[PDB]
């Protein structure tokens, strides 16, 4: 039932998914002054050179760029992590207006969008098993601001008209997710959850400090997507973000400053 509206948006999710009110929900506001610098946090190791993009899909909430996760080809490690985590997909959350769209906030600042690169811990063998574990996933979150175009994003932007509506897919090979990363890998980290139902508390969040820049034209193409399926009334895919949730008993750690 769930989605992003008055009637079925984030404030309703708890009725189907009670953990929505749990102890380690995401996203959160990142209070930069109160984040704890941890000298012992390692640099993040992002090894995406063998990544094998396969397909891009409109799942009716967002669009997902999928990877072959049947071998260690695109992996995240280091940082605050203790194992190796394989990239399964990325997606974005974005707004109706440039002034909103991110899930995490930084000193209450909203960004225009937020990229989630989703990885699962190889010690659990597959994504479905990993989501049942408290250290099953590592999600790398990257903020988007509007300004100069991100040229590594354009291949995603240009395919979107082929996946306008829920359930559409398109071959999407040879997409290189290194083109979506900012210069710095400095990050904040905390234990949290998936930000969409089922809201499972299985995620080590790693949120990069440095946003990427995308153009107004790029984010405008995200907003032409539709949450409905073909042959239904148009509902633009905008404002597909969950607001910040209570931090409760958590400390956000910083790799820097
Ligand atoms: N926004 S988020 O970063 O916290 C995030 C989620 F919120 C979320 F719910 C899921 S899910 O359980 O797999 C959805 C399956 O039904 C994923 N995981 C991925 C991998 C599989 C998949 C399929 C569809 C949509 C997202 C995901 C997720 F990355
Ligand atoms: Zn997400």
């Amino acid at each position: 039932h769930w989605g992003y509206g008055k009637h079925n948006g984030p404030e309703h999710w708890h009725k189907d998914f009670p953990i929505a009110k749990g102890e380690r929900q995401s996203p959160v506001d990142i209070d930069t002054h109160t984040a704890k610098y941890d000298p012992s946090l390692k640099p993040l190791s992002v090894s995406y050179d063998q990544a094998t993009s396969l397909r891009i899909l409109n799942n009716g909430h967002a669009f997902n760029v999928e990877f072959d996760d049947s071998q260690d080809k695109a992996v995240l490690k280091g940082g605050p992590l203790d194992g190796t985590y394989r990239l399964i997909q990325f997606h974005f959350h974005w707004g109706s207006l440039d002034g909103q769209g991110s899930e995490h906030t930084v000193d209450k600042k909203k960004y225009a969008a937020e990229l989630h690169l989703v990885h699962w811990n190889t010690k659990y063998g597959d994504f479905g098993k990993a989501v049942q574990q408290p250290d099953g996933l590592a999600v790398l979150g990257i903020f988007l601001k509007v300004g100069s175009a991100k040229p590594g994003l354009q291949k995603v932007v240009d395919v979107l008209d082929s996946i306008k509506t829920k359930g559409k897919s398109a071959d999407f090979t040879n997409f290189d997710p290194r083109g979506l990363l900012p210069e710095s890998l400095d990050y904040w980290t905390y234990p949290g959850s998936l930000t969409t139902p089922p809201l499972l508390e299985c995620v080590t969040w790693i949120v990069l400090k440095e946003p990427i820049s995308v153009s107004s034209e790029q984010v405008l193409k995200f907003r032409k997507l539709n949450f409905n399926g073909e042959g239904e009334p148009e509902e633009l895919m905008v404002d597909n973000w969950r607001p910040a949730q209570p931090l409760k008993n958590r400390q956000i750690k910083a790799s820097f400053k």
